[PDB]
């Protein structure tokens, strides 16, 4: 209706690929289902993101929520694949003409890491760093940037982050997050994660865990909740994301 | 950047798919290359629309020209192939949230016609006929519905004349045109709606010829035009469009 309601709504089948319904990739669980890609249960060949549209949505009602309820801050991913999810989060300051806030963009830009012997049991036992070449995940920061480009939303309140998460986001150079986007599959990176940056997410902010259902993720996911005596309730957003809102 | 401006300007993007970039058809004076797209001047293998960016920024022009200007009427385009360039036009009239004009969409819904000995010289020369298969140009009426709906862009505010020009035109249900949309490449998809559906382009109105390039096409217009004494000033758009604005 409105021309934000339209653009927006266009960016989301735009970055999900709606539009054209790209072949998936032959991986995990796994031609375009509709279904799959509303739920973001494949692996696009062309897509700009992964996610699918009920993430896609939750993304986008965070980022209105916060922006609307005034909580200050940037958008951060951790995990951004070809950077669809946060295009589309820039698109929503664009589209609400924000010029105060900072997508965050935060990748290896190399896919998962190769697994130590440092790694979490449950990491090892999965080596998400073997479906890199079958999901053409490895996706460097120049791809993601041209990419940014071709929906004319590369710009100074789009900043990258290449690194692993251990390494980029102790002293990551942000202050302040209304959304915290975590899309890293695994212990490591959830826990990376939470750990250096959950501590900057404003009250009232929002935490979103992309893919829960993975058992690695989920022990991160309660480790860390229990440890800061975090009871926020977690809500579920589709068959694997889920999110919370901080209070104080 | 307003919510309309980002919108228009996504969908232009999105139905030429200057997003995800998709291969040629290898046909006539011919991979992805960004300034055969933006000029029109390849055959997508995947895009909903051949016309490129500068036709479609020309036909944003005509439309938004029409409603700023008064100029009553509904928009057609004869010749619609996969649908892009109507699409686009609906979607113009969903960003200014507009319910009293139609976008009308016209086409044998098989490509070129089998040329005939009634045929024009030039029209048989050509033999258009010949590269439906090369250029996946037959496209059907569902396909084309299919598509719209992807953009969410289906609805009663669409109106299809499936059938030759010749068969469709004369006694179509439409009664004013702000913007008429000439793509059919030939003398005679050309005559046959300058014929039949020039005379209800209100005056303010645009017609737009697709393939002024065309000899054959390029004939029918100025035996037209010469036939009815009008001599509103031809505009090129690109290397091979133009269109005049019809003064009373
Ligand atoms: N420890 C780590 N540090 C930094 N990046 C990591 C990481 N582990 C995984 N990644 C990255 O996280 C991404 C996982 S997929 C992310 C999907 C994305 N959110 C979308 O919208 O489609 C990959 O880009 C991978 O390179
Ligand atoms: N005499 C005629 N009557 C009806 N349709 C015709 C015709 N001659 C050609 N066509 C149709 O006109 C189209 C020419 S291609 C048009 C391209 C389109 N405007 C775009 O935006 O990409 C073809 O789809 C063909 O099926
Ligand atoms: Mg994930
Ligand atoms: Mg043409």
């Amino acid at each position: 209706s409105t021309g934000v309601e339209l653009y927006l709504d266009l960016l989301k089948r735009t970055v999900s690929n709606f539009i054209y319904q790209d072949a998936t990739h032959v991986a995990g669980l796994i031609a375009f289902v509709e279904e799959a890609r509303e739920s973001g249960e494949d692996y696009p060949t062309v897509a700009h993101t992964m996610i699918g549209m009920k993430r896609l949505n939750n993304l986008q009602h965070c980022v209105e929520s916060a922006l609307r309820d005034g909580v200050p801050g940037d958008v951060l991913e951790t995990g951004v694949w070809r950077g669809g999810a946060c295009i589309f989060a820039r698109g929503i300051l664009k589209a609400y003409d924000v010029r105060d806030r900072t997508v965050w963009v935060a990748d290896s830009f190399q896919g998962f890491p190769k697994i130590t012997d440092d790694d979490h049991p449950m990491d090892a036992e999965m080596n998400l760093h073997q479906y890199n070449e079958a999901v053409d995940l490895p996706t460097s920061l120049a791809t993601v940037q041209r990419n940014f480009s071709r929906y004319g939303l590369l710009d100074d309140q789009v900043r990258f982050l290449p690194g692993w998460f251990k390494d980029t986001m102790p002293t990551a150079p942000f202050e302040r997050l209304a959304v915290l986007r975590m899309d890293g599959d695994s212990y490591g990176a959830t826990m990376d994660v939470l750990t250096h940056a959950y501590p900057r997410l404003s009250p009232g902010g929002f935490a979103i865990i992309d893919d829960y259902c993975i058992p690695a993720c989920r022990e991160a996911v309660h480790e860390y909740r229990d440890r800061h005596g975090i009871s926020d309730e977690i809500v579920e957003i589709d068959r694997q994301g889920v999110y919370w809102r901080r209070s104080a």
